[PDB]
Formats: C-alpha cells, sequence, structure tokens
C-alpha cells in the first residue's frame, strides 16, 4: 500500500506546489490530483482564487508540526522533475483540503496515479453542493 515519508518544508511556491527537504535533498513538489487557480500561469499569470489557494496551503504547511509526502503507484516525478504526490500537514491531506474548500478542482487522472481519486472527488461534489469560493 502507499506509506507516508516524513520532509521538512521549504517553501511554499503556490496553490499546486510546494518545495520540501525529502531525504536531505531540496526538491518540488506538485500536488497530485488536483488543479488550482495560479498566480504562477505559465500564460495567465494570476487567476481568480489563485492568491486564496495559494495562501491557504502556504498556512497550512508553515503551521504544521508535522509534513509527510506520500507517493502514489505510479510515476513519481513529472517532465519538469517535481515529486508526484499527496502532501499531509498534521495528518490532514493539502490537496483533499483544497478541494474541500472550493480552491481547487479535481485534475484530470492518469492511471495509476489516482488512489486517492475517489476520495476527492466526493470533497469536490460537496464544496460544489455547498458553493463555495470557486464553485460560488
Amino acid at each position: 500500500k502507499l506509506h507516508k515519508e516524513p520532509a521538512t518544508l521549504i517553501k511554499a511556491i503556490d496553490g499546486d506546489t510546494v518545495k520540501l527537504m525529502y531525504k536531505g535533498q531540496p526538491m518540488t513538489f506538485r500536488l497530485l490530483l488536483v488543479d488550482t487557480p495560479e498566480t504562477k500561469h505559465p500564460k495567465k499569470g494570476v487567476e481568480k482564487y489563485g492568491p486564496e489557494a495559494s495562501a491557504f496551503v502556504k498556512k497550512m504547511v508553515e503551521n504544521a508540526k508535522k509534513i509527510e509526502v506520500e507517493f502514489d503507484k505510479g510515476q513519481r516525478t513529472d517532465k519538469y522533475g517535481r515529486g508526484l504526490a499527496y502532501i499531509y500537514a498534521d495528518g490532514k491531506m493539502v490537496n483533499e483540503a483544497l478541494v474541500r474548500q472550493g480552491l481547487a478542482k479535481v485534475a484530470y487522472v492518469y492511471k495509476p496515479n489516482n488512489t486517492h481519486e475517489q476520495h476527492l472527488r466526493k470533497s469536490e461534489a460537496q464544496a460544489k453542493k455547498e458553493k463555495l469560493n470557486i464553485w460560488s
């Protein structure tokens, strides 16, 4: 099954990306399965709810006692060299938290990197139902 490994915050970079110290090396991590509005959009620049989504994972990871990373069963890095993972702050999955708050959508999914897909999609259905943020 999947397993969680410890990491240390280096810097939150955007709503969907954080830099961590992982096994003694600085690495950039892309949050698996979520698309967030971005502040660093390659074309768009700063989208609606981008600052808010980015402020939320900053707070969450900067105020955590314990950060853990959980790789999925497929590829662990994307084509830009970023780790592909579920990130946890004190036991709470940052990826699900963003979706639950209406600050991210579930991304297009690539098997077999889809272990928590159903879980995330349920949280997204709920944020939609509650008309939160991006769904308002």
